[PDB]
């Protein structure tokens, strides 16, 4: 979708693309390594077996949806490797995963909510998937729109995230009482990460360079690198641990849920 | 995928983009509101229960594929909100869902045929999905190609829609005798909308500005807004009512199908 | 995603796009016809019945995943029809499926590995799908990157294909002993095509115009046309024949597998 490119003399001084590119490339490389390693660990732990006792799967293989967390983390890590390649080249690279904001998210976050719904057996998985998909596409549209109508696109996204976040929460509550306290301990932190950091993105939009202008694009890249390290890597680790505790309770010990 | 933009002095007079943009923006906003409200109603009615008696679901949740109609309608409504944003900005907006014809359809219509197949238990759901996908991509290619080879792409699309429409019809007939007359009443109008309005798009191509030149791009936008009002909103409402009648016959009353 | 176009005077002499376009268009048309016909034959044979005796399906329809091979072949054939349209127009066509290398593959090869996993009941189908997806996107990034960092993207792809190919092979071996010798005969040639021709693409990258410079873009197009003739058409035919033999062994004759 690219039309712009880095000028032969470099990015104009004072522009939003006049950024510390070696630093952002190093940060993206570190994030890539961490998130890819976390996803590899989640996949390996899932293949180890059910629960903390590593009870072998009856079919000999893990459920396919259970590998969503590791796949999302590895995909995010490879996206961050591409981002580091783009940043180390000075930005404006033909295959830039940094240029179009939230364009890389339309692959990870719908999958992330799908994994969250599959782990918690949340209803309307397709509805949540498409809600997150449309919210992220509204964000991409707002970030590529140079006029005031971007705040319309933002608002359109806010017309999707506000109900979805209000719906999911309620549904999550209906599941929260079902699970044992040991699994509830990890579910609490997964929900904290979700309902605390997902709302951060729309708030960070307001104070970005296309909002009040308080956060620059470089600071935006750093903040979103930390957010992806939290929203994908740490959230996936917490989902893996919650799944291990649930399998230990229900499959290893044979105990029923509080439903 | 964008390269062109609205010239600083505006669209050249007499060009295909010299269009009544406030009117098209208002039409797109009205279509967005109507289709999004219809999709919200479909999802709410699906969550109400099975059939006209609103019999509660045994699992407590509706089937995931049953929410396809409302999801398609909400996605189309948000696409039309984006279209109204693009039109009210004067067109040629970086995130324009109006520029590339049938590009927005590659998300709605494959899902639409998937929903139709799931509701009627039609065979080869993946085959129909990919047939519609390839037909719409051939249409996008024909609309972005400025040479005569666009009529090749159009022909390629006609090499996909003609068999598919001839196949689906036959398969639909095999299902039409299965359902009771009350459900057949809604199935008749759903099939009327399908086999009447889906062929309209290739016919409208012939008389468009890249065909015979009788229908301008503004008139094309209005006609396709009405078509999406019929093909997505009304067709989804008819699918919801047919599903309600089928659930009343088979689940509420326990009566069997005529198979 | 297009920004470049064929210059009004034509492609500059000596450039990578100064190619024999009538010849490439004819080759692409022949490949389109062959692959589309092969996919049509696979779908028709699948609809005929299970095994060589054409035992009717109990549900009256073939499994949906069983039609993946024919769908992939038909999609590749239509992509090659579009490629022939682009080449016959002189290249640089707005909807060019030839410009961005491996961009058309991100639709066929993830589906190809999905079909291979479904036919052989290979574990971690989603993992293999996403591994191939990310490998192909790394290839697209390497082919659109003009700097040395393309060899980074290539390396990133080599960081995905090398484990996946090493994993799938092992998993394939676990399935190879399960199947009878008659099905093993077709599985051997399917695995030969896979593990011989899939590694060819990264090797062909090294000697292409963005590598050592020994293979031109025209020769690359011809070689990849033959590869798609082998990797999609012949591999799909071998999958269809292996499925027929497996259904004859297990469904027609009722014999069990060697598991
Ligand atoms: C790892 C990345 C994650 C979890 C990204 C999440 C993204 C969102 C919650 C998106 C938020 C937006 C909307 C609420 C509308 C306005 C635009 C966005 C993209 C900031
Ligand atoms: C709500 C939108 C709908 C139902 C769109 C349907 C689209 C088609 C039936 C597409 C038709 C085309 C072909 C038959 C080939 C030539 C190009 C098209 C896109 C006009
Ligand atoms: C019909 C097309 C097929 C089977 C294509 C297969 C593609 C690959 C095995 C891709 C290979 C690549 C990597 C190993 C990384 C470097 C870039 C590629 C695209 C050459
Ligand atoms: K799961
Ligand atoms: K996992
Ligand atoms: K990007
Ligand atoms: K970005
Ligand atoms: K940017
Ligand atoms: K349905
Ligand atoms: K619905
Ligand atoms: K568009
Ligand atoms: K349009
Ligand atoms: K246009
Ligand atoms: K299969
Ligand atoms: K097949
Ligand atoms: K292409
Ligand atoms: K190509
Ligand atoms: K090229």
């Amino acid at each position: 979708p690219f039309y712009d490119s880095r000028p032969p003399e470099g990015w104009p001084k004072g522009s939003i693309n006049d950024m510390d590119y070696p630093l952002l490339g190093s940060i993206c490389a570190v994030c890539c390594v961490f998130v890819a390693g976390s996803g590899i660990w989640m996949l390996y732990r899932l293949d180890l077996g059910m629960g903390y006792s590593c009870k072998p799967y009856k079919s000999g293989r893990a459920p396919e949806v259970n590998s969503l967390s590791g796949i999302i983390c590895l995909l995010c890590g490879t996206m961050y490797a591409a981002k580091s390649f783009d940043f180390f080249d000075g930005g404006g690279t033909p295959f830039s995963l940094n240029w179009y904001w939230y364009l890389d998210y339309v692959f990870t976050c719908p999958l992330l909510i799908l994994d969250f719904a599959f782990t918690l057996d949340l209803p309307h998985k397709i509805r949540y998937f498409f809600a997150v998909f449309l919210t992220l596409w509204c964000g991409v549209a707002a970030f590529v729109t140079p006029s005031a109508y971007r705040f319309a696109y933002y608002a359109l996204g806010c017309c999707w995230f506000t109900p979805f976040a209000l719906s999911l929460m309620r549904h999550v509550k209906e599941r929260y009482l079902v699970y044992p306290p040991k699994c509830q301990r990890w579910l609490f932190w997964a929900c904290v990460i979700f309902f605390g950091f997902w709302p951060m993105f729309p708030i960070l939009f307001i104070f970005s360079w296309l909002g009040t202008g308080h956060i620059s694009q470089q600071a935006f890249y750093i903040i979103h690198a930390f957010l992806d390290l939290t929203c994908k890597s740490i959230f996936g680790i917490l989902m893996t641990v919650f799944r291990l505790e649930l399998e230990e309770h229900t499959e290893v010990q044979g105990l029923p849920l509080n439903e």
